[PDB]
């Protein structure tokens, strides 16, 4: 009953993505961005435990990932920032959303796979 | 120009035709100014968006439109946008095309950056 | 201990990509694909236990999925007819494989992890 | 031309240049046939592969030659090569662009089909 993971993949390694910070923001009723919850991935390059079914209320979610240090610190200076996720969730009820990222030093690719429990 | 953004749609496999995107530069205080904008052509390619003296260095947003995208073909989209943040021209001028390929649940973007 | 496992998601829904077909070759001596294993994804968009770690010798492998008959099922006429993914395997000894590949009409994309266990 | 294959590096940023391309038609007894190659350009293009009247319906095989491409960067990759096959044609002539983009551990390709 986790309602939002967060899954980092490296596609130069082929291995998952350690270490990687994660925050998320939920934008609140006057517009701005608030900070909902962060964390940093695991050595499956999994972030779990960010947030619960009660907490998790509808809204528009923003997922940032500091895909740049992780590549710096591999000695890499990547093109991007990093990689933000913008989207409404639990629109018409709660679902439970994977945020995935596969990543490169100038491209990344993100895919939501979101399930009915 | 120095900065290139060209979308494609996955679903149809053509060029994404008016897409919105805007273009912003962090300002001093953190905060994204809006810089330029545009809308692709039938190519799936906005051009024009700057010039090299505008374009000095800095950290960019490049906000596409993919929500309004798929809503007009009556498609439902997962994401609010698509965001590309990136910091241009650390090493010298550069030329950056932000290519973006677009599914409803799914984006992926890259840069092409030549010198 | 499955050294081989293959990972189908839908770019369109956000969803696993649910029984979709997929055969494992293996190129033999002679050179030409020898079929080594098949089966079908499941409700999570996974295929597991297609092989072990002892028939999984050095070689070269091909695995084959079965897009066009998913979009089809759909009502779609997708580009590909298939997707494929061609690799060698254990050649540092043995690894395990996870090969994921997202799906969209027009474009996939392919992904490998490779632990060592 | 009808077919044209454009591939690019993500991790360079770059358009993959130089990269070895082989073009197939299936046979009748559904071996393949090869038909076309090149190396793509210094902008990742490879273009002239065939012509209207031999790109005739049927199923092809676009054969890339990742591999030695980062073999050559120095950089391992996981991939023999990166397929793509398809059926042309079908509903009459469409010109196909045929894109890729390269990872060493991961590709994606898509296609931009116009008429
Ligand atoms: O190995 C991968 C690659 C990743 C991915 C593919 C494409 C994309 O656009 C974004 C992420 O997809 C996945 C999604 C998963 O749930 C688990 C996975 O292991 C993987
Ligand atoms: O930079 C890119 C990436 C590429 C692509 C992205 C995703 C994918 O899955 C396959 C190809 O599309 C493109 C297509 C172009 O005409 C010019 C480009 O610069 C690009
Ligand atoms: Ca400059
Ligand atoms: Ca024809």
């Amino acid at each position: 009953a986790c309602p939002l993971m967060v899954k980092v993949l490296d596609a130069v390694r082929g291995s998952p993505a350690i270490n990687v910070a994660v925050h998320v923001f939920r934008k609140a009723a006057d517009d701005t961005w608030e900070p909902f919850a962060s964390g940093k991935t695991s050595e499956s390059g999994e972030l779990h435990g960010l947030t619960t079914e009660e907490e998790f209320v509808e809204g528009i979610y923003k997922v940032e990932i500091d895909t740049k240090s992780y590549w710096k610190a591999l000695g890499i200076s990547p093109f991007h920032e990093h990689a933000e996720v913008v989207f409404t969730a639990n629109d018409s009820g709660p679902r439970r959303y994977t945020i995935a990222a596969l990543l490169s030093p100038y491209s990344y690719s993100t895919t939501a796979v979101v399930t009915n429990p």
